[PDB]
């Protein structure tokens, strides 16, 4: 229905719990054709299953740490989607972040290192600019959009978020800059700031479970959001319904970012 | 399809050019049942035509300047929508603003008066709280949402916007407060900040046309948004797709709010 | 020293605990001449003592609820400060807020009334515009500045803050508008957003003491600010040192506004 | 007077036009002892002259691109300022930014490269964290503060600012994180967002002069700020007067950041 005959490149699918899986899901449900990318061979398995679940046009390798990797990915994409009068792409989904585990443990000042910061910014922030660069002509040809996933750590302190907070502030700046750079070609650029999501994996970590729990206690809706809530918001922003929207950070966080002190917290 | 069997109260329809008409339109298109309200008898005509175009369950009077007017409106609504096991309302749309014309002419300090400010805040800002108050039980019964329309004048100066800027900052605060007050009942509260819209009427005013033109010159997409772009974004926020979103200000302004100085402006 | 021969009008002194007392204090310490205003006869006593402590040029009545009251106040001020070649005023301090007590108790939606909102906006927000209006010519003559006191409730929910949150968002909009309206005459307009202050009175209220305590627990400096911290920041903004600053909201809140979830809160 | 017997480490002095020169100046004027740092041997000359003008305790090398360079700098500083019962430092001033010239020319997407972004973030953003790290114990011992210089490009697009916009969003995130990490030791962390400054050098570049000119046209005070305005604001934030302030971005930009469309711009 809504995305009939529209084409999307989705990155960052690591598994069934990935927000990007849910994004892929929402897009497929609405009639879209997908190419999915994978960073390495060990993650390739989970991507293939997504390929299966959603009838993926193609599954292409893409390490956003490698400009060469990105270039060849977009070359491959050109051959499915860059030939004919109907050439182009309707969206690119960036759902990639990484910081060395040791950057995110305890005191920001003690834990943050020159290299970890460099890596965090490269993979989490520059990579979006990199995909914008490689996708420009295809997106331009269908006036399609770019979408990234961010987080409130950028503008508000949360413990152990650390250098990812810096990397996300950076990525949100890139949203604004790209929207200015690309809007002349009718390409929209947007971000969703997802709330903390209770996953299987995440619930594993005492400190993470704790953060999830104060979240629910602060958030107006008195819960954490689900992946599907984020996927449907993403669906919206990638859809013709969002044609008037560029440069937006859309919070899908059950209202967390708007509270200073909740009544529930007062004890 | 998307809003099949869902019920919405839409205010602020003054004519075919009204953003609220386009909102009503988007909601109907997706299968929704509408009650439309009108402030006075002279505006009633335009509302009726909307009633016609969209098969309105009902057309009820509602002056958001009168608590009594609002109460009786919601009494009337109770009789269509507050009986049965399926009782309740899926959304309320607030698309009402007013300031005395003389508040909005030239120097903010010279032009702003105690009474005009009072009127601007009452009709433009308190009225949303007022509808929240009267709608609480119906919204609560279907976990539905509230939606208002705002503008960037709240946080950024634009000439002659004046006391509406203050009134809109207020209204956006009310979005945050209501989201906190109501979220425990599963009621979402959100706002769209629309960009300047080129209408027939508006194009009439030299000073307005001028503001429209610098807008297009600043905005990344190099245009002003259409009512339908705002109606579809509203559709989204009122829909189950937006179930993870409360407290949001969603800009539908073709990216204006994100620019400081455009390259086009540099001359 | 720093404010030798400079003249300030200070409002909002209700007692020794008032932030405005501390502001007056900082200004006097640095060599400034003060006129202090009082709203009513019962508050006049505390103002007089301030007059005593700081060698006030004059003590004039000023109910910011009355345009007539404000006009005559500025007439009186004209006679001390509006004659000679050295005519004018270096600053006006607005430290006035009020909402009916019943507006600020429990559920925002249940508690907020049309009239309380109206009163909150009138006294807390419009009054600053009103003083700007009456002071324009005097400020213009010495290129002096306006300063108001706000609070984070405007942009972030805190319980029972309610309609003052709306009133403060409004007042901060007025800061931006006034800065635009008045800057052509070299008049600066700024605000301080004070953190919660532990006073004698305030510590009286269980709910207030509780809010103070979560504050200290969230704030980076692990304490609440003192009146004197706010008075010295105010001193700065009213001083020639702040000649490049207009339109600013300066947070003096020991860093509260920047935290989402503190480590101390995590239990 | 105000900073009698207080000690500051100032970085980023490149010449007499440097904002950091003006900062040094303001600090000295108020009775402070300075150590100044230099990045390389060719810049060392301008630093020495500052050493002369302000009676610098010491002039130490510090390339914020080298962790080793930073460590040894703080070792040297320890020997002047880390011995005795009065050991410690009252402030550290970070006034360092760099991006490869080619990152800042034309289309953000075309011009931005993986390496330029990496370099911009390393020198402009991580370096502040690096100084925080090395200075922690000295600052802790006198409960002193850190101060950085930023710019509105972080949150609002300006042409050719590009990857520095991203780097500055990052640096402002670091301000928030550091304020949280360090506040327990009574160390404040703040930033000034300076407006565009008309310098000799800068006026040289057609595109820069143009940006300066639209600035003056947009800014409420109808001018650009001077270095001395920034130095005095810095003086304030480094002073005991600012003891209640941490995590702040203080705009010293003559009100630019608050305008959307000026009346002067409307043509
Ligand atoms: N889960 C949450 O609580 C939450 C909340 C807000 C923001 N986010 C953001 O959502 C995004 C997606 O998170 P997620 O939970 O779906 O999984 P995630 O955190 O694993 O997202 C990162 C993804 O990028 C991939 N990736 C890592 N390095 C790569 C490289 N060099 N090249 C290519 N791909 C690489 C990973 O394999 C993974 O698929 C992230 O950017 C995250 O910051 C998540
Ligand atoms: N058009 C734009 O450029 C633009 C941009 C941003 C924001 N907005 C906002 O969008 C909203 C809708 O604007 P619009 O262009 O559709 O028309 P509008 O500006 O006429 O919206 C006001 C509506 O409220 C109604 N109304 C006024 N007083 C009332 C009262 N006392 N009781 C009940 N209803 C009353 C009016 O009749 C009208 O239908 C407004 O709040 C406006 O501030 C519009
Ligand atoms: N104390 C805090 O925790 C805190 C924190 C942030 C913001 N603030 C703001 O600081 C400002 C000063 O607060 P405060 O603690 O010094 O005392 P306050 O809250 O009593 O400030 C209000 C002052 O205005 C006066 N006033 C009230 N109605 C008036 C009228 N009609 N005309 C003239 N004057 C009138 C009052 O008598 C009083 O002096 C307020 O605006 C408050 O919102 C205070
Ligand atoms: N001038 C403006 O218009 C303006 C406006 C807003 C922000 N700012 C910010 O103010 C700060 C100071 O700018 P400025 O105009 O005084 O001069 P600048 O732009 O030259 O500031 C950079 C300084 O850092 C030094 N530096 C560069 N690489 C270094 C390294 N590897 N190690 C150590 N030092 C290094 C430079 O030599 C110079 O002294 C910058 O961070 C800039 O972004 C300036
Ligand atoms: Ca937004
Ligand atoms: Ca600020």
């Amino acid at each position: 229905m809504l995305l009939k005959g529209q084409r999307f490149v989705v990155t960052g699918i690591a598994s069934k719990l990935s927000i990007a899986w849910a994004i892929a899901e929402s897009l497929h449900r609405e009639g879209a054709q997908l190419i999915l990318t994978y960073p390495n061979d060990k993650i390739k398995k989970r991507v293939d299953m997504a390929a299966e679940a959603f009838d993926a046009v193609a599954v292409i390798e893409c390490d956003v740490g490698s400009d060469e990797s990105i270039q060849v990915c977009f070359d491959e994409i050109a051959k499915h989607w860059g030939v004919g009068d109907d050439k182009g792409i309707d969206g690119i989904v960036h759902a990639i972040g990484f910081a060395p585990a040791d950057q995110l443990d305890g005191d920001f000042t003690q834990a943050t290192t020159r290299e970890g910061s460099q890596i965090a910014h490269d993979i989490s922030s520059y990579s979006f600019v990199a995909l914008a660069k490689a996708g420009r002509e295809l997106l331009a040809a269908r006036q399609g959009s770019l979408l990234t996933l961010t987080y409130e750590g950028s503008i508000s302190v949360l413990p152990n978020y650390n250098v990812m907070g810096m990397a996300k502030a950076s990525l949100e700046a890139s949203v604004r800059y790209l929207a200015s750079s690309l809007g002349g070609e009718g390409i929209r650029v947007n971000a969703i700031s997802a709330g903390p999501i209770r996953t299987l994996a995440a619930s594993g970590i005492k400190s993470f479970r704790r953060m999830l729990d104060v979240s629910e206690k602060i958030a107006p809706l008195q819960r954490n959001v689900s992946q599907e809530e984020v996927g449907n918001a993403a669906l919206f922003l990638l859809s013709p319904w969002a044609s008037g929207i560029t440069g937006e950070i859309l919070f899908v966080d059950a209202g967390f970012n708007t509270v200073a002190i909740s009544e529930k917290i007062m004890m």
